[PDB]
């Protein structure tokens, strides 16, 4: 598979439904060896199932709000994986009366800090705490949403921890660049549904199956060219307009 | 001018060199009533003796890190301005240690928190603390840098805080504009200056005098039709090339 | 006025719904002294009446068509402004047949051609034939649309004009600006409406006013840090998503 | 291969060092079975020599520049493909005096029609005319380079008609979209490649095997979310800034 010999680490996977299982699940048919992280213990057993699923025994506790966590995580990732070839940074986060309403009433300086902090952050944390691990021909990978860029409704203050997560797509990019490193970012289409489905050019919205390939491309070899994008895998629904 | 009969709060101003500085100044000249706000004791003579060779005296402080400060401070200017409308927004934020060298090596977990904090929440923070003082036809304006849209040395977690505020602008345009509200935010040059005189198309760094312009225009009804955009008053520096 | 002092060429005068008939009226209320131009013997009586209104006599037939029409035309102008400050180009053309339908089935070689060549090359035409004749200073404006942008429906070949047309700007933008010419555009909201009006920001379309008093700035000194931008006039409808 | 069973036309291959060589290349390793045109007949020869080492016999003449031209490869190309999957646009064009100094002088109007009518309707006139030979499922692809974005010295002209192919893609994919058929483009970094080569973030440039494998995922089903995007095959060289 065009993934044959990289390791790759898996973090996000709650559910079947979730994009992380989508794209292990590619990761995985392309011959990647996968490891993957859980939040907490509610999802560990379920992880650990998904994980044997996929070929590895790899299922490591992180919650990225503790630095402390992600050093500890990586420490016992290095047990088995001393040098691995990248990692996959599907996490999210927003306090729920945040998404819901006028932007401007519902927002508020802990809801701002805690979306920036566990949506934009986390990303550039762990890359900083794997950076001597990764071996040549490693690429980091991070889902964004249109919401960065268009003003959409509700999705309010985790419109700007995607900006700034877009941001920090090409800061690490141009800093973990010359060591051999590259970092993308996936914009998906949501995954409201019936209107993209009519007005998006494909004429149907995408599955993790379809944003799982392109994070395996992105990721691989195959895409050496590629570093600081932002790819749009929402079946072009962004780039027209009044249809 | 274009601006009389309009009442404008100017932040920001530390200096005859600050870029509020110029927006003052070109806001005045233009007609505008203004209101002033200095952080804290250090710059407190400074902005009063500024107010006053600009006609004002209303000088109030404000530190954006506390939301007490923003709802006392609108308290006060309530008293003198019930109504007005709108302010230019020149604050921003990040510690020392953060805007040198590698950006994945200098970000830390806090920096990002203070760099967000103070660079990007505090403007809709501020919105949000005088929303119904608003009076139709108000616009509201921010100042932003390339580093946003594009990875620049050294600016490091600062272009991901000015990613975040023009998300910030857009979504903020897209909540206030049904009550007559206009967001927008100025990209200027950097007021490294040497590269950017040489490769700018008008073959010269901008001024506080060139950006107090602009704000003047986008903080008056001559902009009606202009909402949640990010001018670009850097001399066409970003539209070229290996110039 | 902001604009006192400056000789600006206005063309694309139709009627008093043109859009340059809003940039021209308000060019004019700034203290601009203006030359206008006419396209054929069917639009010369009108625009003759308008320049009569705002105090021009400078009245000049050009067909963008004709590299000698244009090059007689800026000889008739040196004849009374041996030297000015810019222009406003509000021209665009295409054919009948293509802005109708699939764009795909709609677009022939030939619509093609001269959509291409009214809308976008005919801006560069004009500054070719009178670049010695402009004052350091000068401006010139263009007006552009979303479809540049975005594919929209039934815009289809006009869109891919406006994006030369746009990228035209930045080119000429960055070759003049060392003599003292900047080069602009404005990217207008449509003067559908319905639907724009349901999901804008500001909640109307815009005006040929509101137009007219950003192209007037964009002339002025007061944009003197502002070259080789597409200014969004459209009440930030472009910025939003699912509205 | 990800390209096993699709049949792919291959436009542009003029030598091993060719762009659409190193594209037919990767669709060739990934088991597409591809067919390619030459523009005339200086090329038949050597054409014919790198079709059949990529295991092809369809080399048929084609000239972009007449429809007819274009109607008669596709009425041979039909009678060995029934139906395919899409093609390749590797053409691009404008008369050499266009592309050296300064812009405004350089250009021409009958320059400016040539490079647009080569190297951006040539795309959709293909299209065109194999439109109900195309399978669902088919991909088109183009390559695009960053002076359709920003002002680039000397590319002039090649900047606006890429623009326009940027704009074209757009039309395109929405066009043909709900038929089952997705277009993009590849905006490579150049294969001035000594700044590039410092600048860039991976801190080399591309080669036509970056671009060729970008290019089959891109043609292939695992891209199928993908559709009217311009992806940057230029190592990160346009994300970044200062450098
Ligand atoms: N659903 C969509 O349409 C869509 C589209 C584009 C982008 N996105 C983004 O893709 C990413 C994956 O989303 P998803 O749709 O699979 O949803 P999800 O809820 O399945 O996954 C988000 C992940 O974030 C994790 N998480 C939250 N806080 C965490 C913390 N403190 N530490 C560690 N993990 C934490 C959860 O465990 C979960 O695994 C999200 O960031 C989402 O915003 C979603
Ligand atoms: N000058 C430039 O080169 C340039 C270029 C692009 C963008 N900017 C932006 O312009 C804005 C001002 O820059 P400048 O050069 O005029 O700055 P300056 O250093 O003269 O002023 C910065 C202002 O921010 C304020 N500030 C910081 N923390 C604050 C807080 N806690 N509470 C209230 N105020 C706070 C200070 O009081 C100060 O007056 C910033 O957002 C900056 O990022 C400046
Ligand atoms: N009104 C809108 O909704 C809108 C929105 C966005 C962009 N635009 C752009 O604004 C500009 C004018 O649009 P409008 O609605 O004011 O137009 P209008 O129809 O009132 O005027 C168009 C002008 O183009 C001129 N023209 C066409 N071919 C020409 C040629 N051969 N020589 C000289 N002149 C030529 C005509 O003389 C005419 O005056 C165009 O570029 C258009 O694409 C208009
Ligand atoms: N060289 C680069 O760095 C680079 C980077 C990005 C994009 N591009 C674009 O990639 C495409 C491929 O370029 P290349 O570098 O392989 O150069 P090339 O000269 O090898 O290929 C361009 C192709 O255009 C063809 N052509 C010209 N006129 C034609 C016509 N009338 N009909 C049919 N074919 C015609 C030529 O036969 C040639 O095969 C070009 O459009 C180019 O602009 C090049
Ligand atoms: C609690 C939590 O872990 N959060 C919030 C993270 C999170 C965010 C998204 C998201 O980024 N999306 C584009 C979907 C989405 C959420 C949403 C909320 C409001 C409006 C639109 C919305 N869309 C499209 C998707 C899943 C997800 N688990
Ligand atoms: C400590 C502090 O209060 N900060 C950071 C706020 C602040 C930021 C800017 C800025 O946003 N600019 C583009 C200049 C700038 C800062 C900078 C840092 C590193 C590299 C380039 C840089 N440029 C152009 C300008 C003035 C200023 N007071
Ligand atoms: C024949 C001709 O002279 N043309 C095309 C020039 C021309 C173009 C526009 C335009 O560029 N607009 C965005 C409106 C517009 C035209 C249009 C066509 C189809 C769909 C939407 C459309 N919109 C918004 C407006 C006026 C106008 N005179
Ligand atoms: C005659 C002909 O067939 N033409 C012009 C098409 C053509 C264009 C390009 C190109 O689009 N490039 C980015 C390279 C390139 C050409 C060029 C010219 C001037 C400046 C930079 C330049 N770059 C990067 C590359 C190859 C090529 N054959």
């Amino acid at each position: 598979g065009f993934l044959s010999g990289k390791r790759i680490l898996v973090t996000g996977v709650a559910s079947k439904l979730s994009i992380a299982y989508g794209i292990a699940q590619a990761m995985h048919r392309e011959g990647a060896e996968l490891a993957f992280t859980y939040q907490n213990d509610k999802l560990k057993g379920r992880v650990e199932e998904f994980a044997a699923q996929l070929g590895s025994d790899i299922v490591l506790q992180c919650d990225v709000a503790e630095d402390a966590s992600i050093d500890t995580m990586f420490a016992e990732l290095g047990k088995v994986w001393p040098k691995f070839d990248g990692f996959v940074h599907s996490i999210g986060f927003a306090p729920g009366d945040q998404l819901d309403g006028d932007y401007v009433n519902a927002v508020t300086r802990e809801g701002f800090k805690i979306a920036h902090d566990i949506s934009s952050y986390s990303f550039v944390a762990m890359a900083k705490a794997c950076r001597s691990m990764l071996n040549p021909g490693s690429a980091l990978l991070t889902l964004s949403y249109l919401g960065a860029e268009r003003a959409i409704p509700n999705y309010n203050v985790m419109g700007l921890a995607k900006a700034s997560l877009e941001a920090n797509v090409r800061y690490m990019a141009n800093a973990m660049g010359p060591e051999g490193v590259r970092v993308n970012a996936i914009s998906a289409g949501p995954i409201m549904l019936a209107h993209c489905e009519a007005v998006t050019p494909i004429r149907r919205t995408v599955t993790i199956e379809d944003v799982g390939n392109s994070a395996a491309f992105l990721c691989s070899d195959l895409s050496a060219g590629i570093s600081g994008e932002v790819v749009h895998v929402d079946g072009g629904f962004s780039i027209a307009a009044m249809n």
